């Protein structure tokens, strides 16, 4: 461990063994100094045009946080391929990390010569919240995870939480955390720093359709012994009576026939077209958009209950709220086109979750008489039932990949809503810190604490590496099957390749369930 | 392994064993940073006066390559005059591969004053494409070799390749390679690399000339005891009659002999005169080459299948791309003068090629007849026949090595047309880069990807050891053979040494075929 050796190799790979693979993946980070080393309150109440619904009330923490809770951090364009054109679910197994190469750089600002020189007494910070102890901000999809194309370097974020809040001040039950109480470890250059992890138990992803509907599932050339009420009134002429009239249901009544299941729950969101002439003239996407009620706030449905996109031959349509939404390289931050966003589409589970923009069914609405007509009503919000079936949302290549349980005492079918593995102990967060450095200090002492640091950062290189596996489909149908595959034909560009700049970009979100199978 | 040592020695020497010889050459390399550290998407179409011909697109990656495919890397000339003055043939055996002494350096460039400094920290990459997974660049004539003299320092190439295209756009097929994604070893000052290879088994270098023809191989004192048709008319007067006559071939008709063997395949090209007054008044060197027509697009046969130069007394002649030329010291790139390029001569193998100026032969061309002349035609392109014997080209003491045979499914012959050896698995390629080191991030977090790096370069020694296998000559001749001598007049410079200046210089190119041999 000296100074003029370098502290671990570039370990940039996949390598598949049947029912296992293996992805590492390196990067090149780069660590700047937050809040001059100062943990600061910070809120928004209801003052100015922030709406109640908007107030918070927290601390952001000089420290930076690693993040990988992303698919593309590990599979390349091809491995994705390769992986969900020949399996029908995956989950992922262990886990290890690893830093090395650290080393400090000060910033000497002088009349404007900006001059960078090596400090190689440094140190930096570096633990992990093993007991999960400390607010789990990770899988809220934000910013900052790797980089796709492992040619680019990236900034590391910045730690900051929330707590419970009275508009814009804090209640008796507010906590407020000092990460310097936590055991840590300190590195020079020269040094490095690793560990590992297990995941517990999780079923795999259904990475796959289903070649068959929910309310197709009967033989279609015979009956059933079963029969239903056909007709409640006399077949004869202008003077019907009451009689009670039955039938066998078969091949020409599908839609009569008993059934065994039903389909999953829904929450009705709002239906809009991509042509913009077929939607109403107002702006309708905060009123008329699907929220909860929380504690005297709202707040949006998003993305909400994994439900169809839209039904066939409707391509045009989307819920307003009900799809995950990835934005096209270079796109702006507020307020974009739509021409420069790429909408996923959940179309793959009509089989057996509603679509997200119609009722779930109809259901008796009052005691029929004979001076009393019988009457229906929409049933527009559904929760479970004994008997109901459904499927979860599907993943992508840049979506997240797990979530963090909240520990509570109850819950129901505990799968992230946007989609990946819910674990009870997910992967524990890393947190980085610059130490800091004070300027000289006065010859005479003070009781005023130190407030003049030497300007610095860090940078260094990370790798992680994660085994998965695998679970092989088995099917014996016998015509081809549907697979991701790239266009054929000429093309300006490459997908997912580099521009004339060395700009990386992504053309299109990848789901993962082509495959099919028997439901 | 500290930074206060050296971690290797000059290593710069050349042993003679018998049958063994073992190359050793040192050389100072100097590394600077390509691309910004970026990958580019590099094209050009039949756009402007750019011709379909010499269409391409590819990418340029920020990645440096060594190469030392070329015979002056490894012998000294006094070593190649050892060599061919006494050995019939040789072949490669072995190969080792050492990176030491490694020092990276930082250029901080203020207001005019450049400045240099140490960056201890700094590490660089390194790896080798040991599986061939990578577009094979090397074998194709390019510079950034070694240099021949060990006191020259030199720059490394940069790296980078071609893939399919359409005019300058891409396929479905293209493909896109990141370097990044590969294992590699990281290396700070103090830290060496090294590693070996075996060459595959692969026939010796045909390092001779033949002392006999193909058509004399007959005894000149015995007739044979075969026929021939003589003549097919009467020996009488002016009142020729039909008439079918036939002796035997000996000594007074060699060229009517019957014979076993056949000369090898041609492609005629086209011949032009170092008599600038005996060619013709235009331009015709692209218009009258030699070409053949791939996609839509030909290309320059260049420098062709091997075949003699020129026949006897016809030194001032030679085929318009049939001939490697190399150019003098300090020749300018682009129509330089022929006084400043340096002709080779595969004159030696007049006994069995054809001459690349002429036809291979003459056929019947019709079925004769009594009142039907018959009629005879060239034969300007030859193709494989069962019996053809021929040689390969010489190589040179400044021409390549090796080619690596692409992996199709069928070859014939698959000698490279520049010669040297054709190898399934060449010696790898070996990679090198620089590691990017980021300058000051800001201080409030961003997603755009980093963009401001330190200037900074990297230069170490490296060297390259090879066995090589020998095949002493066992001749019978009596009277003394050719060698390779030096001029013994006086004269203003020494051949390969250097001017009053430092420069290096080579006086003219040098094949191997020297020693005699029978056929």
């Amino acid at each position: 461990d000296g100074v003029g050796s370098s502290s671990g190799n570039w370990h940039c790979d996949s390598t598949w063994l049947g029912d296992r693979v293996i992805t590492t993946s390196t990067r090149t980070w780069a660590l700047p100094t937050y809040n001059n080393h100062l943990y600061k309150q910070i809120s928004n109440g209801t003052s100015g045009g922030s709406t109640n619904d908007n107030t918070y009330f927290g601390y952001s923490t000089p420290w930076g946080y690693f993040d990988f809770n992303r698919f593309h951090c590990h599979f390349s364009p091809r491995d994705w391929q390769r992986l969900i054109n020949n399996n029908w679910g995956f989950r992922p197994k262990r886990l290890s990390f690893k830093l090395f190469n650290i080393q400090v750089k000060e910033v000497t600002q002088n009349e404007g010569t900006k001059t960078i020189a090596n400090n190689l007494t440094s140190t930096i910070q570096v633990f992990t919240d093993s007991e999960y102890q400390l607010p789990y901000v990770l899988g809220s999809a934000h910013q900052g995870c790797l980089p796709p194309f492992p040619a680019d370097v990236f900034m590391i974020p910045q730690y900051g939480y929330l707590t419970l809040n009275n508009g814009s001040q804090a209640v008796g039950r507010s906590s407020f955390y000092c990460l310097e109480y936590f055991p840590s470890q300190m590195l020079r250059t020269g040094n490095n720093f690793e560990f590992s992890y297990t995941f517990e138990d999780v079923p795999f992803h259904s990475s796959y359709a289903h070649s068959q509907s929910l309310d197709r599932l009967m033989n279609p050339l015979i009956d059933q012994y079963l029969y239903y009420l056909s007709r409640t009134q006399s077949t004869g002429g202008t003077q019907g009576t009451q009689q009670l009239l039955f039938s066998q249901a078969g091949p020409a009544n599908m839609s009569a026939q008993a059934k065994n299941w039903l389909p999953g729950p829904c929450y009705r969101q709002q239906r809009v077209s991509t042509t913009l002439s077929q939607n109403n003239n107002s702006n309708f996407a905060w009123t008329g958009a699907t929220k909860y009620h929380l504690n005297g706030r709202d707040s949006l449905v998003n993305p909400g209950v994994a439900m169809a996109t839209h039904k066939d031959d409707e391509e045009r349509f989307f819920p307003s709220s009900g799809v995950l939404m990835f934005g096209k390289q270079g796109a702006g931050r507020d307020n974009v086109d739509y021409s420069s966003v790429m909408l996923t589409s959940e179309e793959e589970i009509k089989t057996t979750n509603p679509v997200a923009t119609e009722q779930y069914g109809v259901v008796a609405d009052n005691l029929q008489q004979t001076n009393t007509g019988p009457i229906v009503g929409n049933v527009n919000s559904q929760g479970a039932l004994p008997g109901m079936v459904w499927q979860n949302r599907d993943v992508y290549l840049q979506g997240p990949i797990w979530a963090k349980i909240p520990h509570t005492d109850g819950n129901f079918h505990p799968s992230p809503l946007m989609g990946g593995f819910g674990l009870k102990h997910p992967p524990p967060q890393i947190l980085i810190k610059n130490t800091p450095v004070p300027a000289d200090p006065p010859t005479t002492f003070s009781q005023a604490k130190l407030a003049s640091f030497i300007t610095q950062y860090s940078t260094g290189q990370v790798s992680v590496e994660i085994e998965w596996e695998l679970q092989k489909e088995n099917s014996k149908r016998w015509n081809p099957e549907i697979q991701y595959t790239s266009n054929y034909y000429k093309s300006t560009n490459v997908d997912f390749a580099v521009n004339t700049e060395g700009t990386y970009s992504e053309p299109r979100p990848i789901g993962t369930r082509y495959l099919t199978r028997n439901l």
